[PDB]
């Protein structure tokens, strides 16, 4: 009946959500459209640091990259406000992940390498946490543009719910690194009215937002309950039916939160 | 579903636990053991106030009341301090609504007169609002420390929603006096870990607590969604099998409270 | 002044204040008519539980007393829920600090024993500690009720400052007992509106209030800085000229308290 | 003795601070280099929202703001979530003040018109309110990084204070549209550490704060004593001789605060 529900929320936002929650030893999978494709936007920027973080041995983190105004494509709070002193890996990190800044992500994919300005290199990151699923083929800002039904720039619920889980929870990074990602995700500025604002207050939440055309709007979260057991909650949402120019709507993800976190309580 | 979510929410803490929303236009009634009987303590505050502002002109408001140091028998933060200067019957209500005190619902049950002290003419208060159930016997402190099984100083989740709705949401009261019992509540100092923990920050929630021996946690309260659509929710427990001293849990409310705002969500 | 500030207090609650706060390396001592004698009131319930402490192993507070209902005198918030069950020492303790308990004090001083109901030992305390200036001669509720300038059970700011100092910042009491008798002031609940409201809330305060007839209203304090620096604050009000029945002003303690802060920020 | 004691807390924190409290009918005015210049950051956006309700009507509120993803160059809480719906000029309001969103400064301050973007207009605002000293020169981001010594996006405490003053004790606006200044500042979310910090829980205080680089921490506030007397605070700060990465210190602007408090008490 927790189905019944998220459609209820569907039918109220027009929307299209896509709710994953991994079990626990507690706790069954929480499932709703877990398996089909949703667009990323910049909810890859959370894996994208890890990414990061991986292949380098953390030093890496004080490599100053410059850049133009030219390089500046999608929202850039913190990037716009360099153009003149670069930015150090460590910087792209924090301001991709804090602040969904597109031209760091942009930054961090090229630090990647190789074909299609890393997303090649990014997609096979994925593919080492064991999502055969997710692919990134373009960068900021056209990865939020792609049609429906495309299946460029996706990932699903299940798939990226999963990464998470590996990236916070488990070992995808040793602890040095894993705490970094942690705490920049602890401190995102970005989702407020997300997967945050459905939670009750001492629950702690981290998380990465994602925002496209077409509706888009995706929360991806770990959250702690009062009693510290954590869980995954991949939201992801969109509007297609409204075309190109139709509206993100975050209190469907604040909503359909809440709802997880009735089942989890 | 939800009574299984109950359920072991009884189990986790070794609690009777009682549930009762009442029906609105879109959503069913959500009820546990609703019509269960549970000790007040002091969630009869409240309604107290209410019988009080009922039938009295606001003006009664300003009587100075002064009593002994022989009236404080019971937790009273607010007449304890003020023996010597007496306290106004508004001073009263905002005492035995936002700190519980004890002292203060007596000089309100006085205030109502007849048998037993108030605690007639104060069950006939209820009993006119259409509550065939509850019964107030007691004074402060007793009314806390009735044995398990004993009918009196008892509610059910489904009467005290029912009269709180009236009281906040209804015409019980003309909206003068309404407004100011929805202010009182709304400035409670108790419930914080309560009702309030287990709905979203973007929640507004008042509430009136009640705590006892054997357990006992109580939470009344009226909440409002993000768009602004009420909900009375009644949460009551004890745990009176662990016997007289039986610790209550205010997380158990909490975590109802969570419950019971993902199906409101 | 700050002799101004003080004195325009007395002015605006045409009152006698006494207000002193020992000297730390860092701040010179405060005082304001700190040499003068003011009624202990209920402040001496604090040390009168330092000296049960103190004459006792902690197995003491264990010890079962039982009284009747002719022993109850003055406000006895506890002792009052009490009689027929009787009370350990610890909980008599604990009635004293938190809730003011006045039979709670008198079967304490019973334990220390000796002439006048045991005033005679709690002077004899108090002395141990340096303080040859204090007297406790009455039990409750006759303490709060001495004529002005009598010299019996009064204190000055001064000396009762150093007796707390002493109790909770120094080595009176073994780390043991030194705990208690802190986290029972910590845990007071009269004091909400004396040096607690006079002080930010990021500052800690633990306290004893103490009230009695001519305007009596005192507050000892040990409070620390939001850098975890303590400083003790005695704060002692009277409004002899007004009568017997003068009503104590909270919120000159407040205020002091507020002018306190200033000077210590 | 008061500027010694701010001299000592410039001392302690490796900073210049500037405070300034207006005269009223009963206290004189607190003065430490009130008429030094110290850089607006976000403090201006107060003053900011205010000339946009100031010359226009109520109903512009509900003007809705479209804007692109160029437009985000500082932090912008809100704004950077809301380019695709865009938001009404009441949002841009709440926004600029409660959460000193840059982006939302700068589209109210397009609203103003002009030349500069606005600076000019929004100047010319401060001077019809008689402050002869401030002047914005920049947008953000780039007002908060002028150089120590630069005039540039300055004013001195004397000035804002009494800018504040008219606008929320004064006449500056109608009361319709005073209340909507006053309940933004009133739920600001980022003074909890200053102003706020340093006086009595009991005081009611609304403040806008600014940060910026060199050190910069700036808090202005109106305050009501628990009598309900209203005070204006305007505290100021800077670190600028440790550079442009001189990290503010916000328990200066706290204890700066405790020092005014201890002298208003
Ligand atoms: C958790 O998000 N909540 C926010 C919010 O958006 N805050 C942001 C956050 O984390 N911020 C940070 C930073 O990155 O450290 C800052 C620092 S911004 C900055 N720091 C520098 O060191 C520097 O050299 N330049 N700049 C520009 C302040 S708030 C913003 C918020 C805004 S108002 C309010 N009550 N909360
Ligand atoms: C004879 O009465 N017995 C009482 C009693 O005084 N009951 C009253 C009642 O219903 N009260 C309420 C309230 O409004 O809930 C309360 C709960 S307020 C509270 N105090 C805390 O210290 C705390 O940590 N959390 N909370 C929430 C005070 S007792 C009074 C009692 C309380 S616990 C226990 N075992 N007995
Ligand atoms: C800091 O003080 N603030 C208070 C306040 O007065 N709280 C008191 C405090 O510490 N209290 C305590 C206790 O003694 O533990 C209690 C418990 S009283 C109690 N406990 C038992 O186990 C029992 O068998 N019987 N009884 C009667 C609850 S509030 C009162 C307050 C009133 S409303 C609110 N939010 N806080
Ligand atoms: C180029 O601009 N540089 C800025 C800047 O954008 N300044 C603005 C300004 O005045 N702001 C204010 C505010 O309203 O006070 C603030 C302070 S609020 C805040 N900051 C935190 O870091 C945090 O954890 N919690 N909270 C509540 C945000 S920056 C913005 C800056 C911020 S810190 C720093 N070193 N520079």
């Amino acid at each position: 009946d927790l189905a019944d529900r998220f459609a209820e929320l569907e039918r109220r936002y027009d929307a299209r959500l896509g709710v994953y929650v991994p079990a626990t030893g507690t706790t069954a999978a929480i499932e709703y459209r877990a398996d089909e494709r949703f667009a990323f936007c910049s909810t890859f920027k959370a894996p994208l640091v890890a990414a990061v973080l991986h292949q380098n041995p953390l030093t890496h983190l004080d490599k100053l990259i410059t850049y133009t105004s030219d390089d500046i494509r999608s929202i850039s709070p913190v990037a716009q406000q360099h153009v003149q002193t670069g930015m150090t890996i460590g910087q792209l990190c924090d301001a991709a992940i804090r602040y969904s800044d597109g031209t760091a992500a942009n930054l961090l994919l090229a630090d990647l390498g190789g074909p299609g300005g890393g997303t090649a290199a990014f997609t096979g990151y994925l593919r080492s946490l064991g999502d055969t699923v997710s692919r990134l083929d373009a960068e900021e800002p056209e990865l939020n543009r792609d049609p429906p039904g495309d299946e460029r720039d996706t990932t699903t619920p299940h798939a990226i719910a999963l990464v998470l889980q590996q990236l916070v929870l488990g070992n995808a990074l040793p602890p040095d690194k894993r705490a970094l990602l942690t705490d920049w995700m602890a401190r995102n500025t970005t989702g407020a009215k997300r997967i945050r604002a459905g939670f009750p207050a001492d629950w702690k939440v981290i998380d990465k937002t994602g925002t496209g055309d077409y509706g888009r709007a995706n929360d991806i979260a770990v959250v702690w309950s009062p009693t510290g057991v954590p869980y995954v909650v991949a939201v992801m949402s969109d509007r297609a039916g409204g075309g190109y120019d139709a509206e993100p709507r975050e209190a469907l993800l604040a909503e359909a939160a809440t709802c997880v976190a009735g089942v989890l309580a």
